[PDB]
RNA sequence: AUGCCUUAAACUUAUGAGUAAGGAAAAUAACGAUUCGGGGUGACGCCCGAAGAAUUUUUGAGC
């Protein structure tokens, strides 16, 4: 397996994924708007009450959302 | 972070069938009908019912 490679592991191959989902979104997300908690889940910083996602592609969407537009305009 | 050849590949980016139970967002529905009685609740929530002419000035007691 050295010489050609054999094979492959979907698990870490879906870590992986998760890790290039994570960089692609977050490099479109300034830093003040986002904090990251202890375990690895975001906060939106815009909206006052803090609300707290579990996915960069769930905080993308949340950022889409009208609540959020709303919120943003006052800040 | 170097040019070219059939975007170099006429290669692939897979992930079965179900049981029980949670969390978060998106989306979406409403705002003031006042008080009284009853249901409910620790308490509110909430729910069910009922209802500008009259003494100090400018529409005259004046003749
Ligand atoms: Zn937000």
């Amino acid at each position: 397996m050295s010489f050609k490679r054999e094979g492959d592991d979907w698990s870490q191959l879906n870590v992986l994924k998760k890790r290039r989902v994570g960089d692609l979104l977050a490099s479109y997300i300034p830093e003040d708007e986002a904090l990251m908690l202890r375990d690895g889940r975001f906060a939106c910083a815009i909206c006052p009450h803090r609300p707290v996602l579990d996915t960069l592609a769930m905080l993308t969407a949340h950022r889409a959302g009208k609540k959020h537009l709303s919120s943003l305009q006052l800040f």
